[PDB]
């Protein structure tokens, strides 16, 4: 599913991601635009083997276990399969904890390079919330 950006970050809204650990309710949907273009299919390899998912472009490198990343861990204990469902319950729950690991939203490589220190606010400008 391609969300739309209100239609995305309602969602957000209601699965509790907004001022979560500090981060507003922007800074996840400007972070799953430039991640995955706001699609939950977006799949992606990396260099190393292992592969980011869904939406927030989650690496089965540490999160969850597609079957194909070798010595990995699976530490949201899902299949990856599950992070490219059109509800994003199993993304959001994830991401939860990668932001509570330490990093915050460093973790996600476009959040720091595209988000971090813009206007998010203008990510839900007009939106019915
Ligand atoms: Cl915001
Ligand atoms: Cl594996
Ligand atoms: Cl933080
Ligand atoms: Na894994």
């Amino acid at each position: 599913k391609v969300f739309g950006r209100c239609e995305l970050a309602a969602a957000m809204k209601r699965h509790g991601l907004d001022n979560y650990r500090g981060y507003s309710l922007g800074n996840w949907v400007c972070a799953a635009k430039f991640e995955s273009n706001f699609n939950t299919q977006a799949t992606n390899r990396n260099t190393d083997g292992s592969t980011d998912y869904g939406i927030l472009q989650i690496n089965s490198r540490w999160w969850c276990n597609d079957g194909r990343t070798p010595g990995s861990r699976n530490l949201c204990n899902i299949p990856c399969s599950a992070l490219l469902s059109s509800d994003i319950t199993a993304s959001v729950n994830c991401a939860k904890k990668i932001v509570s690991d330490g990093n915050g939203m460093n973790a996600w490589v476009a959040w720091r390079n595209r988000c971090k220190g813009t206007d998010v606010q203008a990510w839900i400008r007009g939106c019915r919330l």
